[PDB]
Order: C-alpha cells, then structure tokens, then sequence
C-alpha cells in the first residue's frame, strides 16, 4: 500500500512517460523512481520471481527502470585514466567497507554492477559486467569478462563462466527477463538470451549459445525444445543437419539429464567427461 | 594545400620511420602526426570510407597511425586501484562535461577508448573497447565486453551485441579494415576479422566467426563466399561436411536474405525464427 | 633446502587449512604465504615448468596460491567510478615508471593483474586480465578482452587473440596449468581450459572451445586427441555426426601439420 502507493507514482509517470525529462520531472516522482531502484539494488523488489512454480515478471519494475532513464541526464564519471558519461550510477560509488563486510560478497577488479542490481552473499565478482535491474542471487560465480544483462535472474549458487553472457531483457515491458534457476552451470562463452529460461540444476558446457530461436535437441527422445531447458539438461553445442546432409546448422543438444543439484566445477567437469 | 602538406609529412616520415625516435622526433612531425590522431578521433578523416559504392582506405592515415606509436614513449597511467603503462593516451581523458554532452553519445563504465577513434552522436558504448583509428558512426550499440578494432568503421544504427569483436587493420598499409555496413545487427559472442565487410541490413547471428579463413556459405544457391557477407544476409553458424561425412567443419551460412533498411529487435527476433 | 624449508611450512599449512581464517592466521604462516607469492609475481618460482621438456607441476605452489586466498580479509579498494572488494592485490598498484621500465612490458588500460602473477618483458597486455600464479613469457601479445587464468603458463612469442580465455586451474589441486608453448597463435573467441596443453607453434582459429572433454579430431589420420593440442596443429571448429546422421556435436578438428603466415594456413579449409 505504501508498495501499492509506490507503484501508483511509477504507473502514472510511464503513462505520460513521452513528456518526462530530467528538468521537468516532480520531485515525487524522481524520489519515487529512485525508491524503486534502490529496492532493486538491495533485492527487497526484483523484475521477475517465482511465484507458485511460475516465473511472473513485474511491469511496473520494467517501467520504474525505463523511468530511471528517462528523468536522469548523463553525467561526467571520474575514471582516473579515463573518463565516462552516462545517466545510470554506480552500485558500489558509494558502498562503504562496513556495507561490504555486512553484505559478504565479492567484487575483483575491474568488475562493476549498476545501481538497481541485487547481489547477494557469498557471490563472486570476477572482472564482469551486472546491469541494472538484475537480480544475482547467493553462492553464485560469474567469472571474468561474463555479463548479467538487465533484469536477468541468476538463482543461488550458479556459475556464470568466463565470457558467459546472460542477456538483457527490458523492452517490451511484459517479456520476461533471461532466467537462470538454482545450481545451474553455464561454460565458457556461452550466450542465455531474450528471456530464455534455463531450469534449475542444467549444464550447459562451452559455446552454448541460446536464443528463443535456437533449437534445443533432445538426442534421447528426438524431441526440439525452444526456448526452455528442462531442468537437470546436460547441454552441448552441436548441429542439425539439413535434408540433403550437404550442410548443417547451429543448435543445442541435450546430451544427459541429471538430477539438479548444487555441483562443485570439478564436479561438474567430471559430469562432462561423463557423455557418450 | 594543409591537407597536402600534411599528408606529405606522414609519408615522408614514414619514409624513414627506422630513424624516428620518441627522443629525436621533431616537432613538425611530431605535431603534424598528432593532428591526424586528433582528426581521426574527431572523425574529420577517416581511415577508410564509401566513395561511390566503394570503400577505398587512405594508408597515409594507416601510416599516421602507426608514427604515433613510434613517436611516443610509453609512460604510467594512473587507475585508482591499478597503474597502466602504455603510449597511446585516453579519448576521453581530456573530455570535459561540456564536450561530452554536445558530441551526444555515452560511454558505460568501464568502456574506454583510445584517442583517435570517432565516436558518433547517439552511440553508446557499454564496457567495451574501441581502438585507435576506429569509426563508429551514429545511433549504434557496442555492448558489453565488445570490441571496435584499429581501423575499423562501423556503420549507423549498428548493433554490436555483447562479446563482439570487430578485428582491427593496420598492415597491412593496403588493406581495408574491417567494415560493418549500416543497420546490421551482430550476435552476442561474434567476430568479424581481417577486413572482411559485412553489408548493410545484414543479420548476423551468436558465435559467428568469420575471418578472410571462412567460407561462407549460402545454402541458398550453395555458393561459398570469402570476405564479403552481402547486404541483407541473415547468417548463422553451421558446418559443411567432409566428402565421406566423416566430420564436418565451421563455416558462416547465410540463411536467407532481407532487403536492408533501418531497423527494431522485433524484426530481429523474428527474422531468425523463420530459419530452418 | 629454504626452498625445501618454505615448501614445507606451506605443506603443513595446507594441512591444518581448516584450522585457518584471516581472524587467526599466525605471522609464520603468512609470512610464508606471502613470500611464495612475491615469489611467483617475480617469475622467481612458478607454478609449472618444462623440465628435461616435460611440464611438471609443483603442487605446493598451487596449495600456497589457494592459501593466499584463505588467510586474506577482502579489503575496499577505491576504483574512482567504483569500488572493489576482494583479497588480492593488484600487481601495479604501486609500480613507478622506473619499474615498467625495467620489466618492459606494456599494460594497456583498462588491462590489469594480480599479484602473485608474472609478466614478462616485451609482452603487450591489451584490456585484459592476468589472474594470480600465471606466467606470460617474453613477446608475447594478451589482446583486448583476453584472460589468462590462475596458474596458467603463457610461452614466449605467443598471440592470444581477442577475447581469448585460458582457463584457470587452481582447483583440481592436483591439475596442471592450462599452457600455452611458445610460438603458438590462439584465434579470437576461443577458450582453452582445465590444463590443456597447446603445444609449440599451434595455429587455432577462431571461436575454438577446448576443455578435457573436447575430442581433437586428427582429420589426416582419424586420431582423437583429448587435452593436448599436438605442436604446430593448425585447428579450427568442427563437428563429429551421430552413428545414424541425426546431429552432430562439437569438436575441434587439427586440419594440418606443420613444421614450426598464419591465414594462408587457415584459408585452407576441406
Ligand atoms: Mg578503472
């Protein structure tokens, strides 16, 4: 109700949205935008979330990110060597050592996470990339030069590998963002995008890249998925080939299920020696 | 008579460039060489472009650029939690607001640019990197952990997706860098390299890697192509048998084809839905 | 034999690893920790190395990088647009030009490195990242959007083209490094992972992706190699098909051989 009031505020806004600039906007509704960005940062909000076994993604949270734009100017960003200009501030610009000691995760340079992302304890910060609207949930690795996209949700102990990018669902407001669920495994340069959702306790090995598009082969039952691994779906890349066997294409092959389960990396490289 | 005078000091220079030392470089040639890095990087010159349906490359700009780095010493950069070491200064270092705000483009931190390179209103450049002599002209995206090499020139309305590399040209003096047309789209975790051209409205896909080493084969007409993907391919990654089937190897396909034009990731998104 | 004597405190260290926090870490423990790691950021020591030719691995290296880690606070450090928060240091964060100077290297920005890693002279870190206990030899190019993982060994006059990953192996803690032998060219996109070992004077193309289960299949003879990309391989992507022809599955595919330029060598694709 203050929650509900909140969302007043964003909903009236995004309707007259075209007129909304940094100079003309209320200070009710930037203080309001802005609430709701700082509920996103420190994951009280987030974009989507499961709700009786389903994925629901919020709108409204879509629309207070578009808004967070559109009644912010870029502005000059001290760099040192560099300088940058952009409308969207740093998540960690103004973190104390006490807020990190307390939150317990782990951020390594030069990773950076924008203002109105979620992450939670005991996660790991390698040199990545987290926009804003994001949602890193605990225990999990995105390793060096991974990027979790807007809005993205990357359930507990997951390991996003180096290169992996989960990408970045914000427009249109009622698609649902890339899902990765619990104890999912993602290798090395592997691409999740456009609100693909990735079920709990898949692996996905090196060079997996999977769009609404992409073809998800169940070699066992012959079966193309889209847009949807099943949960505990050992996944490869591979080809399909076309009629004539002249040439093939590009997919996903489901190579083992298994049953989903927070996996160690050597475990996990184990379970990938472990297909015919 | 500038434009002349300058040109016939790069060559000249260049001409006896085993002799030119960051310690005895005059400062006619010193200054004359830095001017066309300062040209390149506000996009008054340009180190290849579209004349008459041809892209021709002036390889006294190669030259120019190659003699800023042999004029210069490498020296510390300093960058908050890290020092750097290097002779090729920061875009942006010197950038003040008042600039940033009138070229109208924006730079996501960490992305950073080395000088020389123009970057156009209405681009933004998530964490990526643009190097030196590069182009990218208005209303295009270079997402996250992307990659402009030297030399390159990416059209207008380009989307570089994330993990993209355009592969940079230098030498040889000769060749043209590697050109990204106008209104193409480029899948995440993509590379185009060695001055291969990709014409405008084109759609290329994730994990595509295409080199003057790749065929590219239209499954269309079962034609291969090498170095040129033609305006309005939709192209995807695939593999071409070996005569007795045995294996087959990487190479681009294109897919089908499209009649170029300004652009929404609607029409993306569906476009590669139609694929087989 | 103060070799042998600091192996042993690590070793021991090791063992008892349970037992230690940064909270309780005792001054004889960390000073060895940290000397080993000194050590290795120096190329002092490192973490493999080719000896009578063959790649050995020395175990108590890698206990003394993983023990770096366990003894450590994560500690702010000021990013000016940002902030960090982790328990490495970064490798030159105090370095002067008189350093760079003599080491002969170039880190170009945004590039960075831990401490405990090794940079050899005439070596050009493009943006990239060089993680704790690697070795990058002499010549050699880390182009932009590269990783040289923890431990990895990079040789001499080698070309990791953009975006390229060497996959970190500290854990197993028995494995040895991912290696990259001198002379070798890694085309951009790829990744080579969990101790591979890409011998001298490779060629691999573009967007390659070999870990331990990839199949290296040798076109010429029907081999399948796992783990080991044998010395001056020209490879490239492929696929092997399924018995009955339904899919296909990745693999890498050594297309030549050759003695010890780089384009005319993959041009050739049959
Ligand atoms: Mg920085």
């Amino acid at each position: 109700q203050s929650m509900q009031q909140l969302q007043n505020v964003i909903e009236t806004a995004f309707e007259r949205r075209a007129d909304i600039t940094p100079a003309n906007v209320d200070t009710v509704t930037r203080e309001a935008i802005t609430h709701v960005i700082d509920l996103l940062d420190t994951g009280a909000l987030r974009v989507a979330e499961k709700i009786d076994g389903q994925w629901v993604t919020h709108q409204w949270l879509k629309k207070a990110v578009l808004l967070s734009f559109r009644i912010n100017d870029n502005q000059v960003m001290e760099g040192a060597e560099t300088r940058y200009y952009d409308k969207v501030p740093m998540k960690f610009a103004g973190y104390d050592e006490a807020r990190f000691q307390r939150e317990g995760f782990r951020v390594v340079p030069p990773a950076t996470v924008r203002k109105g992302a979620f992450i939670a304890r005991n996660t790991v910060l390698m040199p990545s990339y987290v926009n804003i609207g994001a949602f890193v949930d605990e225990g999990t690795m995105v390793d060096t030069w991974a990027t979790v996209g807007s809005c993205a949700q990357i359930g507990k102990n997951v390991h996003l590998s180096g290169g992996v990018g989960i990408g970045g669902v914000l427009e249109p407001l009622q698609a649902n963002p890339t899902i990765i669920e619990d104890n999912c495994f993602v290798g090395a340069r592997s691409e999740v995008v456009e609100g693909v959702i990735v079920e709990e306790g898949s692996v996905i090995s090196m060079g997996v890249f999977i769009g609404q598009s992409t073809r998800i082969y169940d070699r066992e039952t012959g079966e193309v998925h889209y847009g949807r691994v099943p949960a505990g779906s050992v996944v490869v890349s591979g080809n399909l080939p076309s009629k004539d066997g002249s040439y093939s294409l590009y997919c996903a092959v489901i190579v083992k299920k298994v049953d989903a389960k927070t996996r160690s990396k050597v475990g996990i490289n184990e379970l990938l020696r472990t297909i015919d």
